[PDB]
């Protein structure tokens, strides 16, 4: 494959449909060829009105194709015009107020790198559209054995004010005149250096030493789950309870899993055109491919794997073993807030910046980033209480004078910081539940919007309701007392009412399925991004399924046994979890890139002032 795929791989997601549509004309060019009547048998009149009737056809969609590219250039091009005016009148009045204004100067910048983007992109679009034109112009000509396709192109295509149009280059030429003579006062090589675009989209390929990174992080990760496997089959001796080892090695679990689907994810959303750098509102000409998350989740995964090696081990007989989860987490911790310029600096920094915002929710207007990443804490929920887990035993039951402190005796009665101890649990748990209440909250009142953001406000209030009854029903029974099984009723019921909840909401109003105007694709959208239509069927069921994930775990309880169990049932369900909220986060972003499709933005339109 030389030039569908290079079209596919180089076109502008937004603007799919104001494209050559090389496809269409190719397989109309192929069923014309494999349906020619007869070569002999038939008379030659036949077949010589058969192929005019196709090169009247497909000239015809070729000229209704070039109006539209026509069409479509002049409104980009007009647009960007306007656009250009008002930057430059605005930079005009900020430049003679000048005789605070640091922002001022950084958000000039930041709006003029922004209107550069959409030249480059409207420059690209006319250069694929003239050479596809060629292309199919120079294969009609071959299938056919006719002429009649180049003197087309020399006819109509090179005449048209889409190829003709040297206006853009002007354009450019003069917003960089502009940023180096007003933004920078010379020094042409850094206004190019922030106006610069490199290859983006899915045609850029991530440098070789990243895939031997990964591929490398990967290999040492399966060598160290077999032995892990092993070790834990052969090695681990019982009397001890493994079950304060898992539950603090789990966060660290599923911290990595979550890496791993969001590299997944970030692949997914490449591919098929959604472009989350708009909507993340990341930097277009800096940005991190599948490749550098998925280093970043085996290089964090092999540090895990070798801090639950020395605990099976025990190595060194010197340090006791509950050092190795305290280093592993101490240096999760240090390689995020690492202070200097090294080792994705500033991708964890812009990950710092907004986690601030999140945590400190109804103070920041709130984004897709901030929103985004405060539903990805309701699936790594576990996490948090496995931190909490983690400081209370270390806090009140790891005996420090004692080196196999972290697998104690068995005679380990019922040992607090496992359960709802006062109530923290309940609120470490409703923590991201809060943080989204409270930020749908500031969304009604910035927006004034009530709809989208009074409900799904709600959503969480059923979290809220939901783990308060969890922690009067479970502490009532830890203490006998009268009213239990009420607070299993009203547990049952408020779990079905945030089950209900929160599974008409993925499906309607975050994935967007389910609407009128569905047509072929039934039970579907409009517009499917995602190739194969089987994805949506089985994302729906897997939903239906993953969101009633405490069904099945009622049961187990109910089945109840001597085995511990709440905890193998949290230990299965919390990956599932994970992996959930990896489903979900391929529709809502798709939902999220289709509307800016209609509007046809490629850029962030960067505010000013």
């Amino acid at each position: 494959m030389k030039f569908a795929e290079h079209l596919s791989a180089h076109i502008t997601p937004e603007w799919r449909k104001q494209y050559i549509q090389y496809e269409a004309f190719k397989d109309m060019l192929y069923s014309a060829q494999d349906q020619a009547p007869s070569v002999e048998v038939t008379d030659e009149d036949t077949v010589k009105r058969y192929f005019a009737k196709f090169e009247e056809k497909f000239f015809q969609t070729c000229e209704k194709e070039l109006a539209k590219i026509n069409t479509f250039y002049s409104e980009k091009l007009a647009e960007a015009q306007r656009r250009f005016a008002t930057l430059q009148n605005e930079l005009q009045s900020s430049l003679d107020a000048q005789k605070v204004q640091h922002r001022n100067i950084k958000d000039l910048k930041l709006a003029f790198s922004e209107f550069y983007l959409s030249l480059i992109l409207l420059q690209n679009y006319q250069n694929l559209n003239f050479t596809g034109f060629r292309k199919i112009l120079k294969k009609h000509d071959k299938i056919l054995e006719t002429s009649r396709g180049a003197d087309w192109r020399v006819a109509h295509v090179e005449v048209a004010p889409f190829y003709t149009c040297k206006k853009i280059n002007q354009l450019i030429s003069e917003t960089e005149a502009v940023v180096t003579n007003e933004l920078e006062d010379g020094d042409r090589q850094k206004a190019m250096k922030r106006l610069r675009v490199p290859p983006l989209g899915a045609a850029q390929p991530a440098p070789a030493w990243t895939t031997f990174r990964v591929g490398l992080f990967c290999g040492i990760f399966i060598v160290l789950n077999i032995t892990l496997v092993l070790a834990a089959v052969f090695k681990l001796e019982t009397d001890r309870s493994i079950w304060p080892l898992i539950r603090i090695y789990r966060g660290g679990f599923l911290l990595i899993e979550f890496l791993f689907l969001l590299g997944i994810n970030t692949y997914g959303w490449r591919q098929a055109g959604v472009n989350h750098v708009l909507i993340f509102e990341l930097n277009p000409r800096s940005n991190l491919s599948h490749q550098h998350l998925f280093e970043i989740a085996g290089f964090l995964g092999i540090l895990w794997c070798l801090s639950l090696l020395a605990c099976f081990f025990a190595p060194i007989s010197v340090i006791p073993t509950y050092v190795y989860p305290l280093a592993l987490y101490g240096f999760m911790v240090f390689f995020l807030i690492n202070p200097t310029k090294t080792f994705y600096y500033k991708s964890r920094f812009w990950l710092l910046k907004l986690l601030f915002r999140v945590f400190t929710a109804p103070f920041h207007k709130v984004g897709f980033a901030d929103f985004w990443l405060a539903d990805q804490l309701n699936s790594l929920s576990v996490i948090l209480m496995d931190l909490e887990y983690m400081i209370c035993f270390y806090s009140l039951e790891l005996k420090w004078d004692e080196s196999k402190g972290l697998l104690p005796n068995n005679s380990e009665e019922s040992g607090i910081c496992h359960k709802y101890t006062y109530g923290v649990r309940a609120i470490v748990q409703c923590i991201p539940a809060w943080l989204r209440f409270i930020q749908c909250l500031r969304r009604y009142r910035d927006t004034k919007r009530a709809f989208p953001h009074l409900v799904n406000a709600g959503k969480y209030s059923t979290t809220f309701f939901m783990v308060t009854f969890a922690a009067l029903y479970s502490t009532h029974k830890e203490r006998g007392h009268s009213d239990t099984m009420v607070f299993f009723y009203l547990w049952i019921v408020f779990y079905i009412i945030s089950s209900c909840y929160t599974l008409i909401w993925d499906l309607k109003m975050d994935w967007g399925l389910f609407d009128k105007n569905a047509g072929e694709n039934t039970f579907l959208r409009e517009e499917i991004v995602y190739p194969q239509k089987a994805y949506y069927y089985c994302a729906i069921i897997e939903d239906v399924i993953l969101r009633f994930a405490w069904t099945i775990q009622i049961s187990i309880t109910s089945t109840t046994l001597l085995p511990h169990s709440g905890d193998i049932i949290a230990t299965v369900f919390a990956p599932l979890e994970v992996f959930r909220r990896f489903v979900w986060n391929f529709f809502r972003l798709e939902n999220e890139h289709l509307n800016n499709c209609g509007e046809f933005r490629a850029v962030r339109d960067i505010s000013v002032a």
